[PDB]
């Protein structure tokens, strides 16, 4: 068993405390095969995607897709916060991502994926205003948000509040504006408007580019979802959950940090208004499974019950922190979510799990299994989850973006850093959590 | 205040019965205007789209398309059916269009619209098994429904049995094939897929054009709507309303004509599971109207709750005689769709009505405003659906297929003969029910 990891002198950035880390786990581990793919996985990020500049910025790359996405940045480095306070170097190249997310959102906070310089790319001609720096410019509420919650996860955990500088007073302000924009309440149409010529339908989206209507309840509209795919109802529920606590963490910072008491209201009171929306909006009462969270709304009073495996989802609603895990309302989703009932729910020789309308039938992501796992109360349930995860990977010791429910050798995207870190962090964190004896009974 | 008709040199289809049938309505009626209008669109139809070979068969196109699509053609000419025993040219050339329709459903059970010959067209690259016979290829229930109306009520009105011959015994099974295809009992996917390299989101299908999926409960899925949009969930209730409706109709035509009680009971059958399969599927228990029918269903439990102008429509149920006009779940959809709570419903300074996401937000189209008037059981509704016809024509003296809700000046689709028909239809309607004194109370 040979690591998948490139080479000591290929890979792109170094950080000891992780390789001390991976160290740590593979002599903890007696599974060969899951160490093998710890190994491989954790680093990823590290290993291919990060670009420091040995300053105050940080470039990072999906992998398959080459350019920067505000979400999966904000994910792909999330697990090495907790290490920062062992690793200079790993610490200045956090904040550097930081920093250039911040760049990002102020270079245009509705935009989702952002070049390194102005090389511009396929999609400059899509039907919206484009920018040379950008990579492409589909409106998703959790692209402002992923950026908000790293950064204040960072200055949580190593005290740093140097990220919180000018950069970040004009990206805060936009992700207000943006957000209030989106509620829709003045017009139905809005600054952002967007359709680009593709056979891929939610690539573009209806209406003339304006979207299907909403009614503005006190919601914020996401043209599209972390899927990437355009949203049928605007009001996105996993999204504007994530948009409340974001803006509830973004309130805490300009208190404590800039000591900026008006914008922070401003934030304090969006989160409110978007959180009584959510009460009074988002919840259906499913006569099989009760009380649950809609996917999407529109504010008529039509409710879209699905789940797409892309973070935030509906089950992932706890990993986040947007609801505690206890909430009977995500109970019963959760249960909905992983059945027959959702439309995306796939099951086969292979295994089982949620799928989406971005690659189709029967192609099930495995950061829905890694998001079970993740909100799991049970150990049973984490380790059928973590084999399967195992028994899926086609041998190729890596995560994927999906795969063939009844073949594994079937599957998309075999470079994805934001899914490879999100397998580290998972078997980190039960690590940390003293589940190695799980791990370790894994046939 | 002179006429808007061709010419009578450059009128292709002549029938004296219809030139009978307007002169008497123009010395009936006290209104130039309303008169002037009548004897533009009733005879539109004949006037500028029909092609008679002068035998057994009978091209008609659509106005602004240069194409014939089953569904246009065979609302185009219902209207002429009522004269068809006092005309018999007339008469032929209706027997003709029938003739033609089930040839063109024996061509391709699947397309919408059909070409003269094998001219092909800007669609046959479309990412779908296309013909050169067609003229496009999106699979659309009430395509098979309309011609099967028309030539029931033709049979009827007539007596004529003599288009249901080996064509119509063909154009039937096929009917019925891709209707059980269609269910996706055996397959979530099937011999239907569809995309297209286009900016207009519903011009194209999701899920690699396999569409969204659905449960099979029994009903018929569609992939597009009579609008020629992609449907969101598949199991259109309109159209599987129609469905029901012209399967039975066809069982009658096969037992009492073609005297086969085997395949008569295959229609018959599969009307009861789609009539049975809608009851419990398509029914909404609304908080603010009551139980409403939804306007499509996937079968997961998903329900969208709105309305299109196209026929079928919600509104327009009773219209094609799917539904008794008594019906109380109809009734409580009627307040619905003509509501704000509609997400297509919309209101302005030059009048209100329903639209759809065909050409997009304040676009409202007259075919719902003459739906309602069709439906109507209150003269005085009657009375302003006709006045609003009548000021928001942009002076042009036709029927459009949509205006700007507060400026009809703006409008699309100056030469749509089904519209046309529609509207000569209506007002033979009313004045066929001794409405004549509402007519002439018009201001």
């Amino acid at each position: 068993y040979q690591t998948n990891r490139p080479e000591a002198s290929k890979r792109l950035f170094v950080s000891q405390e992780v390789e001390r880390q991976i160290d740590h786990i593979k002599q903890l581990l007696t599974n060969a095969k899951l160490a093998w793919m710890f190994e491989n996985c954790f680093p990823n990020t590290l290993d291919t995607t990060v670009h420091f500049d040995g300053k105050e910025d940080t470039f990072v790359y999906t992998g398959d897709i080459h350019a920067m996405w505000l979400r999966d940045s904000g994910a792909q480095v999330w697990p090495y916060v907790q290490l920062a306070n062992k690793d200079p170097e790993l610490k200045k190249m956090l904040a550097g991502v930081i920093n250039r997310q911040f760049k990002c959102i102020n270079i245009d906070p509705y935009a989702n994926a952002f070049n390194m310089n102005s090389e511009g790319g396929e999609w400059m001609s899509d039907l919206t205003d484009m920018k040379p720096e950008l990579h492409e410019r589909k409106w998703e509420i959790d692209s402002l948000c992923y950026p908000i919650r790293l950064a204040y996860h960072y200055w949580k955990t190593t005290g740093d509040a140097s990220v919180f500088s000018d950069e970040w007073l004009q990206a805060i302000a936009n992700v207000l504006k943006t957000f209030k924009e989106q509620q829709r309440k003045d017009d139905a149409k809005g600054p952002y408007r967007f359709q680009r010529k593709t056979e891929r339908a939610l690539d573009t989206m209806t209406n003339d580019g304006w979207g299907n209507p909403v009614k503005p309840v006190g919601l914020i509209a996401s043209a599209f979802r972390p899927s990437d795919d355009a949203t049928t109802f605007q009001f996105l529920v996993p999204s504007n959950f994530f948009a409340v606590t974001s803006l509830r963490k973004a309130a805490e910072i300009l208190n404590t940090v800039n000591r900026k008491p008006a914008l922070a209201k401003e934030c304090t009171a969006l989160a409110d208004e978007v959180e009584k929306a959510l009460k009074k909006y988002a919840v259906c009462n499913h006569p099989k499974y009760g009380k649950i969270y809609a996917f999407e709304v529109d504010g008529f009073g039509n409710q879209l019950l699905m789940d797409d495996a892309n973070v935030p989802s509906l089950i992932a609603l706890p990993y986040l922190g947007d609801v505690k895990v206890t909430d009977p309302i995500y109970q019963n989703t959760r249960k909905f979510v992983w059945s027959e009932d959702n439309p995306y729910f796939f099951k086969g020789s292979a295994g089982e799990g949620i799928g989406g309308p971005h690659i189709g039938y029967d192609m099930i992501w495995p950061m829905s299994i890694m998001m079970k796992a993740f909100t799991s109360q049970n150990d049973a349930e984490i380790k059928t989850c973590i084999k399967m995860l195992m028994d899926t990977d086609a041998g190729t010791g890596f995560m994927h973006e999906s795969f063939n429910k009844n073949d594994p050798k079937n599957f998309t995207r075999a470079w994805f850093a934001w899914q490879n870190t999100l397998f580290g962090e998972l078997i980190l964190k039960l690590v940390n959590e003293g589940k190695v004896d799980l791990l370790n009974s894994i046939q």
